[PDB]
């Protein structure tokens, strides 16, 4: 068995990566698709004090599959500073640059025992991890598939398209999904019309996450 | 005259404020500078007189008192949305004409040293079925000043835009709109910018610190 890998990134931080990741994993696992959730690099955390980081939320979902799992098993580079990882690393752990080769082995390792390995990035695509590498670079090195989450507010069109432009310029499979809040009545009149229009002319349509679980599972497992 | 297009990482980033600050500086230095907002959305001119165009109008009147809103802003809609969406809903029979707009903007270069043009929202914001703000800026053969917010997340937003801009044949600069009370920026984001700048031939500057530099940029041949 060789399992599949889905990288999850976003238009920016605080866009819905974590929530959507969980929602997708939940769906997959319910359909009998054995799915683990990973947050390899995380910043803005203090694990002595609080247990509500993305890695912690992931850990508790993952433990429904493998109770022996621990935080250190699914998250590897963790910093207090609320910043890009590179900046956090340099300040808090100067002698230990983030090793993407290491990270890759570890993420791939999970594909040996899981049908689907979901990997949450940090912040957006151009967020720097090392002197030489950013999150997009990392996703490419992993040879993973890309799910890019967008916010659902005024300004999403610009953000989606900027990211579309960057992604389509690189050799990877990707989908862009909008994280639509249920109570967001404005979206369907304000943004959705351009998205519809954009989709008629694009071979890589932008979908609405909450309405695309089945479609996105398929995408994730395609090969 | 010279033409500077002003866009941003997104809407509500500081285009209007920075545009005014730059015009103010220019005009003070004897560089005759007009401020234009050709396309604007989310406005209701009967009720509210604080639109970007209105602010521009009152600045512009220090140079030419006869000027009126309709002279410096041409497509204006109530809907708080991308212009294309606003147009289709509010004025279906009148697509935005970028050829027209270009004439009208260029026209001002005849009588002004510098013509500053505020876009709407960001670069990929659609104006017509075929064209977005970046397209428009290219058609204008204008120079590009892209304003960025100063918050957590600016790196990503700056670089995304850098990527898109550097992929096209235009001169541009990216300026961070740094709030004066923003102590966090200097330790949270600035380090990466400095680092980025050491390795890029198109460094990211801090707007409030770069008025003279940006004026020069705007007037360079
Ligand atoms: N559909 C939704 N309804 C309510 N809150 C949401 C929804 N999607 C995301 N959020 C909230 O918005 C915030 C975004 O954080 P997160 O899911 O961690 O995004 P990111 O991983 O991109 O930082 C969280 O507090 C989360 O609970
Ligand atoms: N450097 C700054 N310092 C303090 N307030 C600012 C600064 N730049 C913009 N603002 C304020 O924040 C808001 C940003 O809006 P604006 O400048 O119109 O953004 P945009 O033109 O990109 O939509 C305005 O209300 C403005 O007064
Ligand atoms: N009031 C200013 C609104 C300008 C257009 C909004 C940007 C659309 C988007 O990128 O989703
Ligand atoms: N915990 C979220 C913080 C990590 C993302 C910071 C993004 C850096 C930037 O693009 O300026
Ligand atoms: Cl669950
Ligand atoms: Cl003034
Ligand atoms: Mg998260
Ligand atoms: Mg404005």
């Amino acid at each position: 068995f060789q399992g599949h890998m889905l990288f999850i990134s976003a238009t920016n931080t605080n866009a819905g990566k974590t929530t959507c990741a969980r929602l997708l994993a939940q769906y997959c696992n319910a359909c009998g698709v054995k799915t683990i959730l990973l947050k390899p690099i995380e910043t803005g955390v203090n694990d002595a004090i609080n247990h509500s980081s993305d890695a912690h939320l992931f850990l508790q979902d993952n433990r429904l599959l493998d109770r022996s799992l621990t935080l250190k098993d699914i998250s590897f580079y963790r910093y207090h500073k609320v910043s890009a990882p590179l900046i956090a690393q340099q300040e808090e752990d100067p002698n230990a640059p983030i090793d993407t080769d290491n990270l890759t082995q570890r993420l791939h390792n999970f594909t040996k025992t899981y049908d689907l390995v979901i990997v949450e990035g940090a912040g957006g695509l151009c967020v720097p991890i090392t002197l030489e590498e950013n999150m997009l670079d990392f996703a490419l090195k992993l040879k993973a598939k890309m799910l890019l989450i967008s916010h659902d507010n005024l300004g999403l069109i610009n953000d989606c398209l900027l990211n579309d432009f960057l992604l389509k310029s690189h050799q990877l499979d990707y989908k862009i999904a909008i994280n639509l809040k249920g109570n967001n009545t404005a979206f369907h009149s304000i943004s959705l019309p351009y998205i519809e229009l954009f989709n008629t002319r694009s071979n890589n349509p932008i979908v609405i996450f909450q309405q695309s679980l089945k479609v996105l599972m398929s995408f994730a497992l395609k090969g």
